[PDB]
């Protein structure tokens, strides 16, 4: 049994990662293989702000 | 059994990653096999700005 | 069993990933195989703003 | 038995990805496949706003 | 049984990395293996500034 239950307040973009099952690389004869799986965030945040 | 149930309060795109299985490689004589699966999150939040 | 409930209140693109099962390669004699699959999230948010 | 039950609110577009079961890649002498199947958002929310 | 509960409160991006199993390199008379999976973040916080 897998849940994701996580509680966080953030004033950016949250991510779960869960995957509990992890890949396996096996090709016969295999020549390239490449996995590449990373959750990628960017942002930000303005609150309160005078220039002039 | 798997569910997805996350309690998140956030002013951006927020994403909830469960997979529970993971994939894998085996093809016969492969040449070129890539597998990329990275949930991708990129905003803003703009609160109470005043330039001039 | 299976299902989708989560409690999120955002003012941006909210995603719930759920796939449970996961996909294998498995091509005979495959020459070239990609599989490609992120939700990707992008948005931004605007409250009281004064730029004059 | 799966379904699909998310409480959200949210002033953008919002979705619920659910297959539940995933696909596979098994054709005999298969020369180039690619599978590619991730929900794709974008928007933008606007209150209160004085240029001048 | 596995599930993510984190809380953190925090005005950036936040990422819960929970994978459990591990993947294997295990590809007959491979040429060519990359795995590379590292949650990537990056943002940052504005509040009260004055330029001018």
């Amino acid at each position: 049994k897998v849940q994701i239950i996580n509680k966080k307040l953030d004033l950016s973009n949250v991510q779960s990662k869960c995957g509990s099952k992890d890949n396996i690389k096996h090709v016969p004869g295999g020549g390239s293989v490449q996995i590449v799986y990373k959750p990628v965030d960017l942002s930000k945040v303005t609150s309160k702000c005078g220039s002039l």
